[PDB]
């Protein structure tokens, strides 16, 4: 509260570390469904159904231009990528499996880096 603060957590490496994690996700073999925005002209249903599209390229541009105020807003966009994937894709599809694998991969790097 006013003039009463928890001790200051060092957040000065967060930007760099989120970039590293993002590099690792970009270079994973199962990243291909997620590298670029879904083409809303060519994929029936996507525009109406997925209210907040997100992809790794869009996260990378936001990261590079100071549009994440903190590491939690970064994690929200990453998870949004996988949540959208589960909304639109059957679990037993290549893309549906990719998304489960990538979420797993991300959540481990996240815990190991920050928790």
């Amino acid at each position: 509260s006013m003039s009463v603060k928890k001790p200051k957590r060092d957040d000065s490496k967060d930007l760099a570390l989120c970039s590293m994690i993002l590099t690792e996700m970009e270079t994973h073999e199962d990243a291909w469904p997620f590298l670029l925005p879904v083409n809303l002209k060519l994929v029936p249903g996507y525009k109406k159904v997925i209210k907040k599209p997100m992809d790794f390229s869009t996260i990378r541009e936001k990261l590079s231009s100071g549009q994440y105020p903190n590491l939690e807003t970064f994690a929200l966009d990453v998870r949004l990528v996988f949540d959208n994937c589960e909304t639109f894709n059957e679990d037993d599809s290549d893309i549906g499996r990719a998304g489960h694998n990538m979420r797993k991969y991300f959540e481990k790097k996240w815990t190991d880096t920050f928790k």
